[PDB]
């Protein structure tokens, strides 16, 4: 009933000395200030732990090991030329001549041409449209036919001692045209694995970029460039290539060693981080990713503005006219990748695989082996230094790395902190504060 | 009063069974050893948590995301030649001839010269000092005038589809001479941003290193080297370039793709780590950094030893004579960057921005576009393969990374551990040990 | 005795209101459900912390600083040729001619040879075995003698301003043959240190790959390749080189800048991670490592299958015949590094040092310094662009990095969580549950 009788039986550690059955003394002012000193200091450290919880903190866990049974990625490579010079016919020069800067606006050879005594004559008799009635023309058939063929570029391929074939590369269409992907993982083919590190457990491709098949550059367009070589992108199996933006280049006349390292990044869902479902809802792909978020940007943009998609874009929209490349599709796509700040926002998925790589080159051929490669492939010694290219893609020793975001402070650790801090200063529980509310309920009713 | 009366009311969980109102039995020896067993085991786990706190531990938090509105850094590039050959006059050869290894100690052409039939004759009639009365000469005017000009090297520049100009590069003086910085961020110009990854949201510079303007190398000095190309440093806006030590090189005749990734590093102050104030007190710079700590090393050293500063050093000290470069300033600066172990210690700041990069090259020009660039810039086809250089600097998809050091164990988590460990073994609080001191104060007074 | 008398004195916070000396009311059903509600909710958060402990979790600690007194690593480089052409004698061509694809199976020059009018005549009069009685022949003497000599390749070497010598490189035998290691750390030589970052605190080697000494390639073997240059491996002092698998290449005619960063990786022993003792038991090396685990794989494999070891393999097994290279040792070693999935498993050590590097190249020579290097080394201007090679290996500013795995949840933090969670919900200790077992022991005996 009385406060002296309640504080004797209660489970607060300090109140029994404050409300004892004695007179007022030096003790009752030094027990009360130690109790109110411990009650106020409890509120500072419990506010510190509750406000730390609702920030939802998280730390990282970076394992970097030498894993086995590691899946070899997909390697997409594109020749920097888009079309072979000997495959461009008279019908192809009629429709896509102004796009390739080979004709004027009046279907004739420009006066500012840069060609020798031979390639000018080959272009002058197939740009003769005296009795030319035009035939129909599609761009997808023209990238497929006039592009570079893998049965002529691929001189040798070895993956882990086993010889490749030109039927091991899958034809993919990018902005560079007819491109090829090793270890695409599609068409029912199983995926290839690597066990250890080094050049022996990797890919080795010897190519031929065929500079004699390059069509002459007479202007600055989006289909003719000033360079020679290939561009390579090493990406995951479930990710489409974005090789015009995210690819590295390989020069002819060199053997390029590409030492990779697979880095898997795992994030947290809200309220700790950001996660869209990685096997979520992309419009034309099964696995959501950053590059799959950017391709259906570009597909939705070009269909909205000029009613057509390019040949490297999915969907059922019609392909663009060769005039609609020059007028609509090239400046609208150049607006997205360069000057656009607002149209594309992409939510981060929480399975992102990154391949960090280190490139190095030696010179091919030496003076000793120059005459052997000229006879082996029926070529000249001037051809070999200009065109032959070897690419080595492999993993290092520490080939696997995981960067995982993990929760730093959970609800079971929150109750362990605020249960020890309640017990340290006053020694109470949640059944103590219900015993305080029981005496508060008794003092109102009487 | 009695110990049996005190232990009945006290809040230690074990002492009431030890001092009960009974005879000695098997219980009083098994309650006391469980209490002294829990009292001694409390001291082992509370010592483990207090000694863990005063080590001041910390863990890391590595976020690696694809950020937007990301600020494009500053790009400083220097041609590997210091002076153009057609800008060196007769007065310049008189004073700085022995420095450039073009004259002997008696102001005449050395007998061990390596020049052809034309560049030797051009040097023989401007090294004729028969009636030459010398004029005054400053080195800062000679790096500024005889250095390479950006209105002749810069053939084209594009940043995110927008064309650059030669007025977009800021003249900075380094040890290589007259150098240029894109996106310097100074002079009231706002800083440029990038949104996405890829080559379209980056910089593209086509240069001309001008090997016909290289002055001939006749010896091994600190101003003439054996190489050709440029050196580039990609640094932050608030950081001076140290391009002679920390720059990467770019070769002529190639298109170099530089795929970067911004990495921001945040550390902890003492007693957890090391922090000088990043906007602290550097002698000639506002933001403290590692390179700003090294330049005022080199400025304070050369003024102390030989009373002059070089042209790339701040302050109000006089510039060095061309003899004081050869005698004082070059071996004293070569002592600091190479053989010095004691003069410079730099406290680590805790905002360090690092740009990790991956380089790749294709060949420029191809055989198709060689004749077009020769006519476009009024040059020869031999000139284009030797001198033309294209540089692409861009960000990848995962372009942003934060490595932040965070405290692993604080004072609110320390009281939650030692408050639960006191409560687990004996069930006490800090008001329990004041109840023990109250009975100790009563037993002395009576 | 009674349950009302026991619950009044006990230290469970809720049981005294359940078993009071009153009648049944609304309170006895609301004290019991709050006690059994707090008793059941205690079991959910204590199971969450005990099951979290026995997963043995761990987080990481990534420090990335600019350390001083940092030890410079070992640099192993191998020329891509194995044997000099002018050192192959008539006895050497008799035994190891078919291995080098210079002879048929009947000891004569093949009809499909690729050589000019001079190197064919030099091979035709030393492949004349008309009166040739054969002499004995060992392969270790043939890699040592006919390999490339460092007193002819090394044109200059500087480490931190101090000039190297050819006696500073240690001869190591790899699969490429006679190879050399700078800063090997053996033979009583102290290890070299670096203080700051930049090219001045690093190594600078000017080489001569000697393409006039390359023996002609007439086929595809494991000792003759199509390339020219060197391969370099930057490894630790206590680690053998694996340069045929884990080395990067450097091309002639370029100055390669290699900007490194030392990364030290520390793991945890079981049950938290995986540790073999790093100074454990390798069969032929003192410090256990990944590459030392792979070399005694390859040594144990070849001795088991074809009774001999190659010249780059330790032990006391006999060296292989030049026929046993072609028949046994080359396809058995090509099976291990390429197609083997089961023979080698290597337990991870927990001191792994990794050197992450960034390569960049400028062109050597320029047109100005081409005639000087031709006269300095008594060579032609055609020789200098094909053969001269400069390599710069240095550290960056943030040259040191530590990735340490640290335990996230220990036994002293487990008792602090489950001691606060016991105290928060019921306010009990381990001396409370012994007071419950004391009343359970009393109710059985009476
Ligand atoms: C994401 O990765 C984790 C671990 O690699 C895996 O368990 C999970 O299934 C993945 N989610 C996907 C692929 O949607
Ligand atoms: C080899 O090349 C020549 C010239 O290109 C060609 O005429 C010939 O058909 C090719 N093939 C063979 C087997 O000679
Ligand atoms: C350091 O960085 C943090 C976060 O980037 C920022 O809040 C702080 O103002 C910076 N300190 C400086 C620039 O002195
Ligand atoms: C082009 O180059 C030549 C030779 O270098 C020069 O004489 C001429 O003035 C230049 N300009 C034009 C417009 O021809
Ligand atoms: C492993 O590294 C740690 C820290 O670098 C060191 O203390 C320990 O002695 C090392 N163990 C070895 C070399 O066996
Ligand atoms: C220089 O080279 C030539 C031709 O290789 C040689 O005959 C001569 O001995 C070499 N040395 C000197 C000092 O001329």
């Amino acid at each position: 009933v009385s406060i002296q009788a309640f504080a004797s039986s209660s489970t607060l550690h300090g109140i029994s000395h404050i409300f004892s059955y004695e007179r007022l003394s030096l003790k009752r002012v030094v027990w009360a200030l130690c109790f109110m000193g411990s009650l106020a200091l409890l509120a500072l450290v419990c506010t510190n732990r509750i406000q730390y919880y609702f920030l939802y903190p998280h730390v990282t866990k970076l394992d970097e090991v030498a894993a086995t049974r590691l899946t070899f990625p997909a390697v997409t490579f594109c020749n920097l030329n888009e079309f072979r010079f000997s495959r461009v016919t008279k019908n192809d020069l009629y429709h896509a001549g102004e796009l390739l800067a080979l004709l004027n606006n009046r279907y004739e050879i420009p006066d500012t041409q840069t060609a020798d005594e031979k390639q000018l004559e080959i272009l002058q008799d197939k740009a003769n449209f005296r009795n030319f009635k035009p035939k129909p023309f599609n761009m997808l058939e023209f990238y497929d036919r006039a592009g570079h063929d893998i049965r002529e570029m691929l001189l040798s391929c070895f993956f882990r001692g086993e010889q490749c074939s030109p039927e091991d590369f899958k034809v993919v269409f990018t902005r560079y045209g007819k491109c090829y992907t090793f270890n695409a993982g599609q068409d029912g083919k199983p995926r290839l694995i690597t066990m250890k590190g080094g050049t022996g457990n990797g890919l080795e491709i010897m190519l031929d970029i065929q500079q004699d098949e390059y069509l002459p550059v007479w202007g600055e367009t989006d289909e003719t460039s000033f360079e020679a070589g290939i561009k390579v992108q090493i990406h995951s199996q479930d990710e489409p290539p974005l090789i015009d933006q995210l690819g590295f280049g390989v020069a002819p006349g060199f053997q390029t060693f590409v030492s990779c390292q697979e880095q898997r990044l795992i994030y947290l869902p809200p309220p700790w981080g950001d996660c869209k479902a990685t096997t979520g809802d992309s419009e034309f792909y099964d696995t959501y990713s950053i590059t799959a978020c950017r391709i259906d940007c570009e597909t939705r943009y070009l269909v909205e503005n000029c009613n057509c998609r390019m040949v490297h874009m999915p969907g059922d929209a019609p392909y663009c006219t060769p005039e609609q490349y020059k007028e609509c599709a090239d400046p609208a796509l150049d607006f997205l990748v360069e000057k656009d700040n607002e149209y594309c926002v992409c939510e981060m998925p929480c399975n992102v695989t990154r391949y960090g790589k280190e490139l190095s080159m030696v010179k091919i051929p030496s003076k000793a082996s120059a005459k052997y490669l000229a006879k082996k492939y029926n070529k000249s010694e001037q051809y070999i230094g200009e065109n032959i290219l070897v690419l080595d893609i492999f993993f290092e020793a520490l080939n696997y790395e995981t960067i995982e975001q993990k929760k730093a402070y959970e609800v079971a650790g929150l109750l362990g902190d605020i249960g020890g801090q309640m017990g340290l200063f006053i020694g109470a529980s949640i059944l103590t504060v219900l015993e305080l509310f029981d005496y508060a309920y008794e003092v109102i009713k009487h």
